[PDB]
């Protein structure tokens, strides 16, 4: 009720010392300040959580008072209870408070928003499985907004906390509970929880990577028969196969989504979306990302020859030549052909076909890389990076990117290594 009074028994709490649980009288009236006005308010949110600790026989009544405070109308009342309810999180109180927390990341008040932030982080690092048990139940059985909230908050802060912190342990229930939520998740909460789950350490390794990625198999839902028209269809590829790609490596392979989009998306080719961008070659783009991580493959031929039959499409006879969609193509046939170098010369006669294609092809390339580097030339190093300048850039990757992929199909090789142009070494 005073702040005279809360004040006074704020001192005898203190000067008491070692002797303060001599004084339950003092920090019932400290509590009683929850029923005061504004001023005595922001008292009792300090005073409350101070001597928490020493007062066993008031714990609940403490907590209750201070939640009270927690939702006051007055925001800046809600700011200093809630930078104090870690200390309140003490025994068996966290999984209570750590739920709490969770609800309150919903406030647009961005202050308050930070304030609970820091709070979930210090619990996080009093009771890590205790506050994520927090944020997952409230991911899996709260608000929409709660769910996203808590999502965003693994999303952004996990990475700021002490390798200490996060345990073998605490990473393996991140896995196991982040299973139990991508049963049914939107694809933006998808790209969220892998970008989570990637950055576990123990995730790092060829066999966390592995399962990774088939995590992404069964979100994209592979065995599942592929429509071009239905976008909803069509999203889901490409948002899925996009959070595999950083996954794979030499000994972690891309095989599964390889075969599916041979088989199921290239004859499906070309059906697209709006806008501005260019959705085949973006599925081109993809697939050839994806073409040097493939591993054993059963249908190896089948797959190659389909490959192969898209390339002839974009490589004509002796027109406008679609570079960008060759040095895709090209490059994945090149990537898969070396696993079987006799593709060409067992199967057909139809290579005779192919021979003058690579011909006709080659002689664009000298007309196009001659024109590109023309306007090119005198250049300063800062007129490069004009974006029309960047293109041209660009393009010569690509053009001789292709060069080299023809020259090295001469008996053929697959020898030669290329950046592809739209990545870094």
């Amino acid at each position: 009720p005073t702040v005279e009074e809360l004040y006074r028994n704020y001192g005898i709490l203190a000067d008491a010392t070692e002797q303060v649980g001599q004084h339950k009288d003092a920090y019932q009236v400290i509590l009683d300040g929850v029923k005061g006005g504004t001023k005595e308010k922001r008292l009792a949110a300090q005073f409350i959580p101070k001597f928490f600790k020493h007062f066993p026989e008031l714990a609940d009544s403490a907590i209750n008072a201070q939640l009270d405070l927690c939702e006051d109308e007055d925001v800046s009342i809600r700011r200093q209870a809630i930078k104090e309810l870690p200390q309140f999180a003490t025994g068996e109180n966290l999984p209570r408070v750590a739920d709490i927390l969770t609800q309150l990341l919903q406030t647009d008040d961005s202050a308050e928003f930070n304030l609970v932030n820091n709070a979930l982080l210090s619990i996080f690092k009093m009771d890590a499985k205790g506050t994520l048990g927090g944020l997952f139940s409230q991911i899996l059985q709260g608000e929409d907004i709660v769910r996203e909230r808590a999502i965003k908050f693994l999303s952004t802060k996990l990475k700021t906390l002490p390798d200490e912190v996060l345990t073998k342990e605490v990473e393996e229930l991140i896995l196991t509970e982040s299973k139990k939520v991508l049963e049914d998740v939107t694809g933006e909460e998808f790209v969220l929880f892998m970008k989570i789950l990637s950055g576990l350490k123990s995730l790092q390794t060829v066999s966390g990577r592995q399962q990774l990625v088939e995590l992404v198999a069964e979100q994209a839902d592979l065995e599942q028969t592929f429509n071009p028209s239905d976008p909803d269809c069509v999203d889901r590829l490409l948002q899925c196969t996009r959070q595999a790609v950083p996954l794979f490596s030499k000994n972690v392979h891309s095989t599964r989504f390889v075969t599916y989009f041979c088989e199921q998306v290239l004859p499906n080719l070309g059906t697209l979306t709006t806008p501005g961008l260019d959705i085949q070659l973006e599925v081109l783009k993809l697939l050839a990302e994806m073409s040097s991580f493939c591993g054993d493959m059963e249908k190896l031929e089948t797959n190659l020859r389909k490959l192969f039959d898209k390339l002839l499409e974009y490589m004509p006879l002796p027109p406008k030549l679609q570079f960008s969609y060759v040095e895709c193509l090209l490059y994945s046939f090149h990537q898969l052909g070396r696993k079987l170098p006799d593709f060409l010369t067992a199967k057909a006669e139809k290579l005779k076909d192919f021979k003058i294609r690579l011909q006709y092809f080659a002689r664009g390339l000298q007309v196009y890389i001659r024109q590109l580097r023309l306007a090119l030339q005198g250049k300063t190093g800062e007129a490069l990076k004009t974006e029309e300048n960047k293109i041209k850039v660009v393009a010569l990757k690509i053009t001789n990117n292709i060069n080299v992929l023809i020259k090295d199909l001469f008996p053929p090789s697959y020898k030669s290594t290329v950046t592809l142009s739209w990545k870094p070494v």
